[PDB]
């Protein structure tokens, strides 16, 4: 008898997420979902993102995120951490370039 904490709890996000043909940002879907879950949503990818969903974006948003050490994932893991009820671990799945 205890109630979970925010799927998403202390995730900062930063969301990079367009068509393969670079005609359409689905930034804010995604935006809407992990807030949804209890994430924060930062609109610049500053010091305190703790993760990037990355889908078909910048160069230099992944080069960012693989020096520093942020999290790159897939749009397919905020779709895991919905359907598990659960923060899934990210390197189950990763963002690909
Ligand atoms: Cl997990």
């Amino acid at each position: 008898g205890a109630m979970a904490a925010p799927i998403l709890k202390d995730v900062v996000a930063y969301v990079e997420v367009w068509s393969s043909n670079g005609t359409e940002n689905y930034s804010k879907t995604f935006t809407t979902q992990l807030v949804d879950m209890g994430a924060k949503v930062s609109k610049t990818f500053n010091k305190q993102v703790t993760h990037v969903i990355f889908k078909d974006g910048y160069q230099s948003t992944w080069d960012k995120a693989q020096k520093r050490g942020v999290k790159l994932v897939s749009v397919l893991w905020v779709e895991k951490c919905r359907t598990a009820g659960a923060h899934i671990d990210e390197s189950l799945f990763p963002a690909a370039n």
